[PDB]
């Protein structure tokens, strides 16, 4: 989850790296065009510059298409392992609700765990959404709705699953403050 995220950046500078390469040869090549089109006419002159200028906003393009590909891979992956994660967290935690006799520290730890998986999977959709809402600010408003109900579900499904710290009061007052650091 973490693995993929330095999974993530990698792949991401490359991308970067080979975008950066491709374009340097382009402006070469348009070089040694204006170069070997210095005996030429203007008419063909005044089209060289527009082909190379076309070169580019291919390029661009391309470096776009490739990001964007990146990225929705991306969300895949870390939303399938986020959820595994959490699911496995959810259960050491209710499993250890239901000890006998139920041990306060061993319920906070998995109660911890729980919180963060539900927490990073919130951050992490909430870090996505906010920077293309920083980049493009239109396309962000379309996948607004798609995001926020996912914000939702994560927001409930934690609160519920917190709630659940109410079946066992005496377990829940004796770590109540230490839970609160964890919310704050
Ligand atoms: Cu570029
Ligand atoms: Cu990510």
């Amino acid at each position: 989850d973490e693995n993929e995220h330095a999974h993530f950046q990698k792949a991401k500078e490359r991308l970067e790296a080979k975008h950066r390469e491709r374009m340097s040869q382009v402006m070469r090549e348009w070089e040694e065009a204006e170069r070997q089109a210095k005996n030429l006419p203007k008419a063909d002159k005044k089209a060289v510059i527009q082909h190379f200028q076309e070169k580019v906003e291919s390029l661009e393009q391309e470096a776009a298409n490739e990001r964007q590909q990146l990225v929705e891979t991306h969300m895949a992956r870390v939303e399938a392992m986020l959820n595994d994660r959490r699911r496995l967290a959810l259960e050491n935690y209710i499993t250890a609700l239901q000890a006998v006799p139920p041990r306060p520290r061993h319920v906070f730890n998995m109660l911890k765990k729980y919180v963060r998986a539900e927490q990073k999977d919130r951050q992490h959709t909430l870090k996505h959404f906010e920077h293309v809402r920083m980049v493009d600010p239109k396309k962000a408003a379309q996948i607004r709705s798609q995001v926020m109900t996912h914000l939702r579900v994560i927001y409930e499904r934690m609160n519920q699953s917190l709630s659940l710290l109410y079946n066992v009061p005496a377990v829940a007052e004796e770590i109540q403050d230490e839970v609160d650091e964890l919310l704050q």
